[PDB]
């Protein structure tokens, strides 16, 4: 469970960081750190700007670690060691789940040296609790003196910024107080800003140390007691010259410096004895705070069983993912791996009685993503927001975990869509508002004083943290939580949403999945799904130009630059919802298939003049980011048009399934009626012709017409439908898509393609001043992988797909020595205004690497489509807890954003992990660990009656000797196997025998077969199995 | 007239500069240094963010001289030392006018080390020179293997907060070429920011290390055939274990990390011998130029003769207060102070026959002055703008000094007062325009091809090093120096002004003082 190093100085550098969960009522902290010196650079609270360890990136983490980083001194009669220095002596490192503890055996003085890092769970203040035992190993007594702490502490309210420029300007602000008492207070004098609030920092960081026996001790604050003349922070000169009882006594700088923090002791140690010293780092925002949590005596009880907390919250988070296989590594991965899912995402839980909430999610950031800016929220219930596409990504399988989310992903994220097919990027974090007469008929139990308080807060809106600070600084230290409860209950949802920068191409593509998920759980719920009125639709900032004012001719020819016209910005504070009477009425409500069919046709009819893909006319890219330059060469993706084909597909399905009413609006009904019509019109000359243009003229010229129309407000009024005619529609669309994709294979060649880029030679100019063109010059682009791995979710025949498999497999995209799939061919011979991915060496970053959301997503795709040998001898070969460490130069169980390939110029870098981990392969891992373990389809639906069967999929290197495997099913029942041989036990190999069901009040039931229908299924998705045994085969022999 | 500190790594830290003067045809640099290790912290040519050197406030480039400096290593028979590393080996420091000089006395290893620092005056390419000498002091001959260079080298391109911000990022862009011709170029393979002059990085940095002879040495530019699995860059692991011989044969990275420049020789050392290294790290345009620069040799003799002539430069610019009194150090500061006068408000000369400009001044800035930008213009006749209140101080006392002057200040420094009784707070640098008429007559000895590109030059206004740049680009290498008087004396004085941030209330009362000291 533990992963463990040896010799860590002399191995490759890697960087990684601890998980900063405090729980639920706890105050979570960042801190990041590299396997060099004592393995701590910088920590803090909140965002930066607040971090009492500077921030550094990786590069300057490894070249400063050593110095800046924590120190610890020690004397043995007269000379002076310091431990974690030297590199030849033997040191050891471990990786706890939610730890960090490093040892050193120095067999030359005789002395061991232990230290342990985590951060202190579930208390008002966040702070980073260090532990340091010495230990005598020599065979006299011998006087030892000791030295730890931090060598430079960054005073309360200094910037960044400020400290990277202006540094020697900024002493004259640092000052450090309150020395008498034993707890130094780190803050400026007065605010570095010339603005108001003067005199106004009253947060502050602290650094108390005490013994076993609670005793708190002296700091030094002045850095030249140490060094002395020395600088450079390498030799502590002060403390060779001069013993530690005398530098105790001398008088200290107090202001007009960089202060530090050490502590020290005197002991003298017989043979076999031990010093403990425990510390506290911390941030908080008053002193009354920080003297009233010190208002109670600290001793070594309290920080193990503080210890023991912190390890207990994570193994307890992470306990629904829990597997028993051939190798334990396995799943020790999969623990991870679900821990980062949950970090990035947000895990989910029940607040109240009928709320939802998510905590522990965070903007990411680390040492090697330094060009993000991170910030976390630092009060009870921490959450934060996130971009659309990971959140999205990150929540795909959150329904088969926690059951009683229901459907709240699927409206969130459908809601978010507007009505020109494009959605913000942002998704800022939940907030809560009451209302008046609500607020003043709940507060009946308390004194008006804090009555008025009460109610002038509740009304604003205000997140949960908040709301309990605001409950406990009311209230003092007795007061109840049913009244927080029902103020939450009464609560009401306050929307979300915002803007953010511009409009991408694939964030719309992320949803049929969740839909997929859900429905695999709930699949007598697709009708109510489907036919629910609830969701509401957000409210457009930005309009894209029109086609024509889309061009902007320069010296290299056509460009296609200006996307967006700025005379329609809108305002992003007026309303985040869309409201009938042309936003003077009640909010428009429509339901989840009137959003499909919205969401097919604006994708529909903006393919390009050949037909193939879509135009990126949004001004970004679509998955490959580093491609930032394509849009403006009008570009196109195949991948989007897989998307439209396959929920274009599953609209048509789900129009035939349940016969009905559709009601539609009135622009969304003209703009079907104009597609269908002009589909009708040129279905023959689409079938036969190579540069199409005038069918790509009238579908703009519509797509603009209701674009225009609905962008400035729409009338409440709606039109009436069948399913017969939305169906002949979508069926004429998906003839017309597959036509598209059939001529894109032909032009491209055995592999499907991905990008397209066009030049348009010879154009007209119009008399209003925008730009016609008059034709279309195709031009390829090399082989991406994306493009199969969105080609093999189309409903194919098995030889198709094993064919695209092969040529794969021969092409260049297959890493021959690596035996991985790399995620482009050579960029080196297209145009040189692709973007930043040109100014890349190959085999770095995005260019011809191995990325490992790719890989994973291909592996999953080749898991879904049947090919389960290969699937079985790839996935052995190219998973990452079975690379070899060494050369992998990490621990197997962490993730990273990708491995460079044999196209790396350095060959000593070839097949090493990179951007430390929470990368977007943790969702596609999941995924792929729930549909191997348990199937794709545990839950069918016959004759309106619920059937539960397992179809699992292991390959035989995961079955242990003894033939018994467990999983978790739905994270409460636990399912144990019974395996009689040592082979693959693809589907249609085997057969189930018998099951038998444990169920939590003491009986059984034994069910003979393989299909269990009813109540027992009721109960089984109810969580109300707590233990299973499933036979396979009957019993296991030899 | 040499300032000499003995044990200077033990004493108070304190931050001085060079005053980066390249006479009048040369390209001026800015390099500053403190009391510790090399005594070199950072530098570089023009503004920030295009230093060879990282930047570092004061409190920094105390914490971290003795890493990013340059490193000098020694190997005496299997054993590797570290000049200027202990404070207890002896020491000693001295200052000139116009250098600065170091050296140290390890009477354990029995070698001594001296290391000069001058910027090289009076060339089209601005560097920084350096000189390393080891002397052999024991009594036996002993087998010496030297290594000595700079550990980071920024590339050209890279902005000095992508490089204090995004550094892990930014080493994607990073890359070193023409390492078999002796010439390492350090620049990004494209240009960082999103905009348009895609792959038009011509501009690098070079340094090139020789000997005696003259002949140059392959330089390394790998830190981890030097320092191995230390990333500190505190022990030379590499070196230790490995010899000298195997290190060069080698393969180094070139792509995706900081490079760095390191020269390495192996010799043995008779009784009372020495070697001696020459090194020059500097910035260029373009190849074309550098390669043009190094088309003639370059020795011995070559060195110390712009060493003489750098420190003549100061001397001579500082001839006109000399005095001789009870006690030297009074005439050296006031030779200091003069200097520093001279540098902060501008040296007057006679610029024709009827102008009057004024040189090396510059925005000042340094290691303790952080809250500033700095700024210098890199080429021939340096010139920079300032503040109003400092630059109508410095020259209260110009006429005395300089009665060619006349009420030039007086005009200068009246005009630029209101009607309302302000002034603004700018003062740019002097710039020259030429009419339409004036230029087709002028230019009537020149070839027309020239002539066009000379008459659409001159006619936008200028700086006269500018116009001295396109003379010589335009001309190659035999043009006649009398055209480009009668260009600068008929061309026009253009006015000079800007408004800056605000409205003070003491900036016009120092025109009295000018007005009675004319
Ligand atoms: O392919 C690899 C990855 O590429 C990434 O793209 C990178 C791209 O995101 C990056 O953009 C840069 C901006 O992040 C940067 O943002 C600036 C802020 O940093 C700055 O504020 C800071 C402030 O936070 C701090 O406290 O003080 C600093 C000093 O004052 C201050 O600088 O504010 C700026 C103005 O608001 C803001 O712009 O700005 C840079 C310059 O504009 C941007 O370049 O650029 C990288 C290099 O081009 C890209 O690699 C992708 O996002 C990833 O997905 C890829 O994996
Ligand atoms: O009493 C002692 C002395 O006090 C001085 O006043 C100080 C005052 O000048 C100072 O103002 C600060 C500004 O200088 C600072 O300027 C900012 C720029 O630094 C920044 O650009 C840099 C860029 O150059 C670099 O390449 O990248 C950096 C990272 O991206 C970037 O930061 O741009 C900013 C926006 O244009 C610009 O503001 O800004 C600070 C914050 O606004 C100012 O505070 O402040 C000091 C502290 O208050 C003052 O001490 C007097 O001038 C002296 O006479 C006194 O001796």
């Amino acid at each position: 469970e533990t992963f463990v190093m040896d010799d860590y100085g002399k191995k490759s550098t890697f960087a990684s960081f601890l998980p900063g969960i405090a729980g639920i009522r706890g105050i979570p902290i960042w801190c990041y750190y590299v396997n060099r010196g004592q393995c701590v650079v910088s920590f803090g609270v909140d965002n930066k700007d607040h971090a009492i360890m500077e921030f550094y990136p990786a590069h300057q983490a490894y070249q400063n670690v050593k110095t800046t980083g924590f120190r610890t001194f020690l004397k043995k009669n007269g000379t002076v060691f310091e431990p974690f220095s030297d590199e030849n002596i033997t040191h050891r490192m471990q990786i706890h789940m939610n730890g960090l503890a490093i040892e050193e055996q120095n067999r030359s003085s005789g002395m061991d040296t232990k230290v342990v890092y985590y951060t202190l769970p579930g208390e008002n203040v966040g702070a980073l609790v260090r532990v340091v035992s010495v230990t005598n190993q020599s065979g006299e007594p011998i006087e030892l003196e000791l030295i730890d702490g931090m060598p430079a502490v960054i005073p309360y309210g200094v910037s960044m910024d400020s400290m990277k420029n202006m540094g020697q300007t900024a002493k004259a602000w640092m000052q450090v107080e309150d020395l008498s008492e034993g707890l130094p207070y780190y803050r400026v004098r007065a605010s570095m800003d010339d603005t108001a609030a003067v005199r106004r920092i009253d947060g502050g960081n602290f650094s108390a140390c005490c013994e076993a026996d609670g005793r708190r001790l002296q700091p030094i604050v002045d850095p030249s007691l140490i060094f002395s003349y020395d600088l450079s922070l390498k030799r502590p000169v002060g403390f060779e010259e001069r013993p530690l009882k005398e530098l105790l006594l001398e008088e200290q700088m107090t202001q007009n410096l960089l202060p530090c923090s050490f502590y020290g002791i005197t002991r003298t140690l017989a043979p076999g004895g031990s010093v403990t010293l425990y510390e506290l780092i911390g941030q908080v925002e008053n002193k009354q705070l920080l003297k009233e949590y010190f208002a109670e005596k600290k001793d070594a009880a309290y920080f193990e069983a503080k210890k023991r907390e912190a390890d207990e919250l994570a193994e307890a988070l992470t306990d629904g993912i829990r597997t028993r296989t051939a190798s334990a590594a396995f799943d020790a991965y999969c623990r991870y791996t679900y821990m980062d899912n949950v970090l990035r995402g947000g895990y989910p839980m029940q607040l109240g009685n009928n709320k939802i909430f998510y905590v522990y999610s965070r903007k990411h950031g680390d040492l090697e993503r330094d060009y993000n800016y991170f910030s976390m929220l630092p009060e009870f219930y921490s959450q934060g927001n996130g971009n659309f596409r990971d959140v999205n990504q990150n929540r795909r399988c959150d329904t088969f975990f926690a059951p009683f989310v229901g459907r709240k992903n699927i409206q969130e994220f459908y809601s978010l869509i507007q009505l020109d097919g494009y959605n913000p990027l942002g998704v800022e974090k939940l907030t809560y508002r009451l209302s008046k007469e609500r607020a003043k008929k709940l507060l009946t139990d308390v004194k008006e004083e804090q009555r008025s308080a009460l109610i002038d807060f509740a009304t604003k809106p205000f997140t949960p943290g908040a709301l309990c600070r605001k409950f406990g600084e009311v209230f003092g230290d007795t007061w109840d939580e049913t009244l927080f409860i029902r103020v939450i209950d009464f609560a009401e949802e306050m929307v979300n949403g915002s803007f953010g920068e511009g409009y991408w191409s694939d964030h719309w593509t992320y949803n049929l999945d969740l839909i997929l998920d859900y429905l695999s759980v709930f699949p007598e719920q697709e009708k109510e799904m489907l036919y629910e009125e609830v969701y509401t639709t957000f409210l457009s900032r930005i309009n894209v130009n029109r086609r024509f004012r889309r061009y902007v001719e320069t010296e290299n020819g056509l460009r296609q630059y200006r996307a967006l016209n700025e005379a329609s910005r809108r305002a992003d504070l007026g309303e985040k919802l869309v409201r009938t009477e042309y936003g003077s009425g009640d909010v428009l409500t429509m339901t989840l298939m009137e959003k499909l069919i919205l969401l097919g046709a604006v994708k529909f009819a903006t393919l390009d003049a050949y037909g193939m893909g879509i135009e990126m006319e949004g001004g970004k890219p679509g998955w490959y980011d580093a491609l930032n330059g394509m849009p403006g060469l009008f570009g196109s993706s195949m991948a989007e048009t897989y998307e439209l084909a396959r929920m274009l597909s599953y609209t048509i399905e789900a129009l035939k399934q349940y016969p009905g009413e559709v009601a539609l609006i009135e622009e969304l009904g003209c703009f079907l009626d104009e597609l269908n019509l002009i589909t009708r019109l040129e279905h023959d000359n689409i079938m036969r012709d190579e540069e199409l243009l005038s069918f790509w003229n009238r579908i703009n010229d519509a797509k603009e017409i209701y674009r225009d129309k609905t962008y400035q407000g729409v009338s409440g009024k709606k039109m009436v439908y069948h399913t017969e005619q939305l169906a002949a529609i979508l069926e004429g669309f998906l003839e017309i898509v597959t036509c598209g994709i059939k001529k894109a294979r032909r032009i491209s060649g055995e592999i499907c393609p991905t990008y397209f880029t066009y030049e348009v030679p010879e154009y007209e100019k119009l008399k209003d001043g925008g730009i016609r063109p008059l034709k279309f010059v195709p031009q390829n682009m090399p082989y991406f992988l994306e493009g199969p791995v969105r080609y093999l979710k189309l409903p194919v025949e098995q030889g198709e797909k094993r064919a695209l498999y092969e040529a794969v497999k021969e092409s260049d995209l297959y890493d021959g020595e690596l035996s991985m799939y790399k995620v482009n061919a050579s960029l080196a011979d297209s145009s040189f205004e692709l973007g930043r991915a040109r100014a890349f060496t190959p085999g770095w970053l995005e260019n011809e690497s191995i990325w490992l959301h790719m890989e994973y997503k291909y592996l999953l795709e080749l898991l879904r489509s049947g090919l389960y040998e290969e699937f079985f001898a790839d996935f052995k070969k190219a998973a990452i807890p079975f690379q070899n460490p060494e050369i992998y130069g990490r621990s197997i169980y962490e993730n990273s954003s990708f491995i460079a390939s044999s196209r790396n110029p350095n060959p000593s870098c070839r097949g090493r992990g990179f951007v430390a981990r929470l990368s977007g392969s943790t969702i596609e891992f999941i995924s792929m660990w729930k549909e191997m373990m348990f199937g794709a389809h545990p839950f069918r639906t016959e004759q309106e009656e619920l059937v539960f069967s397992l179809a699992p999929a292991i390959p035989a290197y995961l079955i242990p000797e003894d033939g018994r495997l467990s999983a978790a099913f739905m994270s409460k029942t636990t399912v144990c196997y019974e395996f009689g041989g040592h082979r693959d036990y693809v589907p249609g190999t085997y057969r189930i025998r018998h099951m038998v069901f444990f169920y939590e009040n003491g009986s059984q039931a034994t069910v003979e077969g393989e299909k269990v229908s009813g109540k027992l299924a009721e109960d089984i998705r109810a969580g109300r199995v707590r233990k299973m045994e499933v036979a396979v085969d009957l019993e296991h022999h030899h």
